RNA sequence: UGAGAGUUUGAUCCUGGCUCAGGACGAACGCUGGCGGCGUGCCUAAUACAUGCAAGUCGAACGCUUCUUGGAAAGA
């Protein structure tokens, strides 16, 4: 939902791509942006826009970005359990994995888990490479994760039961 | 114990082919060079082969012959 800034934030400009528009005439040249924002300790978000000009482009993609937080719940440094998310081509998939070991996945998709505060995790894509589908992909996995209170509360029994 | 990138378009999304980054080898060739330790070396014509060796032994199974010390045994 609705999450405010008050935590410090962490941008990363993942890509930019120079776009026109054909008018009577020429052409003329937009530049857009693609952002992602986070805290590296759990919440993270990302942004768009476009302006005649880059560094304006990125500030106003930026300033963007900071009304999407998600949670991302994590434990020890790691997914909770295994989840795949899918949105319009793009197949994300996402694994646990061992402690030191360190983060095996794509460029677009490991700039989000990094900025999430993620330590050490697996991932394959699978289908889409464009820069944003498989950034709103990702976002849409991380937004699967469940959760042991979660289910201990929401099922009859209680944690260390459900195991 | 599962990482991706470039290329169709004025620019977009998708389907889609081609190419690249990793390893290994009875290897060959091009430039280049000190060694020690352990390995390996006709994949082609099961093509033709000069040369030297690569399978003999037993005298305590048996009769002979030549010697080196007219009969002597030993060794050869």
């Amino acid at each position: 939902y609705i999450d405010p800034k008050h935590l410090e934030l962490e941008d990363r400009v993942v890509a930019i791509n120079r776009v026109t528009k054909v008018v009577k005439g020429g052409r003329r040249l937009r530049f857009a942006a693609l952002v992602v924002v986070g805290d590296k300790n759990g919440h993270v978000g990302f942004g768009t826009g476009k302006a005649q000009e880059v560094p304006e482009a990125i500030r106003k993609a930026i300033e963007d970005a900071k009304k999407n937080l998600v949670e991302v719940p994590m434990v020890g440094s790691t997914i909770p359990h295994e989840v795949i998310g899918v949105f319009g081509g793009g197949r994300i998939l996402m694994k646990p994995a061992v402690e030191g070991s360190g983060v095996a996945a794509g460029g677009p998709v490991r700039a989000v888990l990094e900025l999430a505060g993620v330590a050490d995790i697996t991932s394959k894509s699978l289908g889409s490479n464009t820069p944003i589908n498989v950034v709103r992909a990702t976002v849409e996995g991380l937004k699967q994760l469940k959760r042991a209170e979660e289910v201990a509360a929401l099922r009859g029994k209680s944690v260390e039961e459900i195991i």
